[PDB]
């Protein structure tokens, strides 16, 4: 049965939501949507409700909407954001125009943690362990995050962590900006077809920052950031160079004065030697040679937390739609089907 909906205006946006959701309060806004904290009187949960902005305005938007809903419907893991509810006030496909996504409400992110709290090695162990546990799951579904950074990691009072994407442009990657500091170099400079290993670079950057309290590669721009990276990990060898399929990027990087990999024990002074070893295995320029999430979970750094019987993989995820070309109304109808077939988390 369809719940009763009620309307309010929230910062010149109409919100039409089921009665069960009360105390809506704006908490984040951007081009692709806006978010309210709410109270789900049905479950007694504090929730976030995201109203997608212009979900079907173009083929690109419509496909992105379908993409996010498919992803959130699939993700069922303790360290990965999941979907409590999805709804539309529309009574039919014909009048369908708005999509609302409901999740648990997150409190602090890892930026807040790193900026305000000081982290012991045990804290770093636990936090990184949970990122990798979540990544193992996400990667098993052949989902790449591509934008892992402290602001996309939510951490509760008990130091329990969830991976999400709060993403709501070339300009946005420009300059001295945290939007670029955690990106794998192959994606930052469009070196080649990239894959899930990009996320492991990001984890290396986050981990280093938990250990030092400071950004690892706070580049003032793409080139300055590359120079910071190469100063630490060394300039690429011939083997990696032949893998850089962009002939332009390859020729640029070859123009740089060769530099050796630095001693990581002298960069991360006082750090657990096992953390040093792990960082060396994550922060490898050749993405083919980076440690994977599944491999990293078995690294001795995580001995206290690693449980091979409680590090689950995802159910098969069909993303054949990614290579499909459809019209707006066809993406819209697929998205509609997914809204009406949603089944909330049990108990
Ligand atoms: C409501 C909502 C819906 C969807 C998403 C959301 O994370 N969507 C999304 C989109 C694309 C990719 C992924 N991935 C995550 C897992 O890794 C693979 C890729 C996830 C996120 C939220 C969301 C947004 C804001 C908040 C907040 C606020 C954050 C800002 N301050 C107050 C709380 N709490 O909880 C929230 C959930």
């Amino acid at each position: 049965e369809r719940p009763t909906f009620y309307r309010q205006e929230l910062n010149k946006t109409i919100w039409e939501v089921p009665e069960r959701y009360q105390n809506l309060s704006p908490v984040g806004s951007g081009a692709y949507g806006s978010v309210c904290a709410a109270f789900d009187t049905k479950t007694g949960l504090r929730v976030a409700v995201k109203k997608l902005s212009r979900p079907f305005q173009s083929i690109i938007h419509a496909k992105r909407t379908y993409r996010e809903l498919r992803l959130l419907k699939h993700m069922k893991h303790e360290n990965v954001i999941g979907l409590l509810d999805v709804f539309t006030p529309a009574r039919s496909l014909e009048e369908f125009n708005d999509v609302y996504l409901v999740t648990h409400l997150m409190g602090a992110d890892l930026n807040n943690i790193v900026k305000c709290q000081k982290l012991t090695d045990d804290h770093v162990q636990f936090l990184i362990y949970q990122i990798l546990r979540g990544l193992k799951y996400i990667h098993s579904a052949d989902i790449i995050h591509r934008d892992l950074k402290p602001s996309n990691l939510a951490v509760n009072e008990d130091c329990e962590l969830k991976i999400l994407d709060f993403g709501l442009t070339d300009d946005e990657m420009t300059g001295y900006v945290a939007t670029r500091w955690y990106r794998a170099p192959e994606i930052m400079l469009n070196w080649m077809h990239y894959n899930q290993t990009v996320d492991i670079w990001s984890v290396g950057c986050i981990m280093a920052e938990l250990l030092t309290g400071r950004t690892l590669f706070p580049g003032t721009d793409h080139i300055d950031q590359l120079k910071l990276i190469l100063r630490l990990v060394g300039t690429p060898g011939a083997e990696l160079l032949k893998k850089i399929s962009s002939e332009s990027a390859r020729n640029y990087i070859q123009s740089l004065t060769q530099m050796p990999k630095m001693n990581f024990a002298n960069v991360f002074i006082g750090a657990n030697p096992l953390a040093v070893d792990l960082l060396e295995k994550m922060l490898v320029l050749d993405s083919d040679k980076r440690i994977t999430a599944a491999q990293a979970l078995a690294h001795a750094y995580f001995a206290q937390y690693h449980d091979p019987d409680d590090e689950p993989v995802a159910d098969p995820y069909d993303q054949s739609f990614e290579s499909r070309d459809l019209l707006i109304d066809e993406w819209k109808s697929l998205t509609y089907d997914e809204v009406i077939s949603f089944v909330p988390p049990p108990l």
